[PDB]
């Protein structure tokens, strides 16, 4: 596979990624991954690095080959979410200060992991279960303003509200979430610095929700 | 390309296709025409034969070579749709007893041929245009059972009431399209075969309309 060729391709269609690897499948195709802001994805390509493209429908005279490419595609976006998961839960711990930590009902030695937006009804409706979360394991939780200048608004209220008491703090994070809430006005520096930081673990959607490892 | 090892490559997945064409795009891939009961469809596929596959999204370094592919797909569809339209025109002529033949609204030559469901979302909202489209042309409307029993009861039923008289064949119609409106049983054996009739012609969803250009 031609790398150099595969560069001309993504420039001549505006692309901004890098070519993370390329790996022979046969009959003059490789699979390339490409990773657009730290996020890599899965394509296939012709040899010569001249066409890149991705396909719904796939047919193989050899039934090699075409488990491999299911396969490719398993693992990249396999390690990408465990990639994706290392990365939050770093910033988890370096951002302890503005994580909301509560409790679980009885003792536990699990966390679920949240990124989550007031402005989000789907966020709005993980709040909602989020004592029946607490039955099976701690929860931290972190606010970020992803979602337009009110979200920024209300993340930054939330932390300096943050007092550090669970009941306190699920009541105050309750009037945040209402549907169609204000923001109070404020520095909003910390709010961006926290939601940059989550940014570039590759989250790009809320609510995010990372489970205790299983099997 | 190896058409060869195409067709013992069509054979390793079980599709039970015939090699129409292959026309080289570079870089080892060329345009290939698989056609399966009369029914052409476009792919790509490796000079070698053994992989083909179709492509939603294509990135090329040669941007005409992109805009080639398109052209490819676009010419296609065109033709099938012509290819499905004769066969529909005929099937609609053979089925003459089972079509809403519907005058329009003042004499005209010209006719809009319409294959439709009654469970159909879409389809409820071409027949309340109807009015509007006998305003153009006079209508042919074939009712198949598409999606589900119900549908082929509909069908069913439509086929049964059909007068012959416009009017009260719409009042019939409008009834059967109401989305609440329940198909009432009997023998589906007409619309079956009215249905399995439309679907040879290579017809995949509803509304399927032919107007005249």
């Amino acid at each position: 596979m031609d790398k150099a060729e595969l560069q001309k391709t993504l420039q001549a269609n505006k692309i901004q990624g890098n070519i993370v690897s390329s790996s022979d499948l046969g009959s003059g195709l490789s699979m390339v991954i490409v990773e657009v802001n730290n996020q890599q994805a899965p394509f296939l390509a012709t040899d010569d690095g001249k066409m890149i493209f991705q396909a719904e429908v796939l047919i193989a005279q050899d039934k090699s080959t075409e488990s491999r490419v299911q396969e490719f595609y398993k693992n990249l976006y396999e390690k990408e979410k465990l990639r994706i998961s290392a990365k939050l839960k770093e910033v988890f711990k370096a951002q302890k200060a503005n994580v909301f930590t509560f409790k679980a009902k009885k003792p536990s030695n699990k966390t679920i992991y949240i990124v989550s937006d007031f402005n989000c009804p789907y966020c709005q409706r993980e709040f909602a279960n989020l004592d029946k979360r607490l039955e099976s394991a701690n929860v931290e939780l972190l606010v970020v303003g992803f979602l337009g200048e009110d979200s920024i608004l209300k993340a930054a209220n939330a932390l300096k509200n943050k007092s550090g008491n669970q009941a306190k703090d699920i009541a105050m994070l309750q009037k945040l979430y209402t549907p169609k809430s204000k923001g109070q006005s404020m520095d909003i520096k910390a709010a961006m610095a926290l939601t940059q930081a989550v940014a570039d673990t590759g989250v790009r959607s809320v609510p995010y929700i990372i489970e205790p490892h299983h099997h």
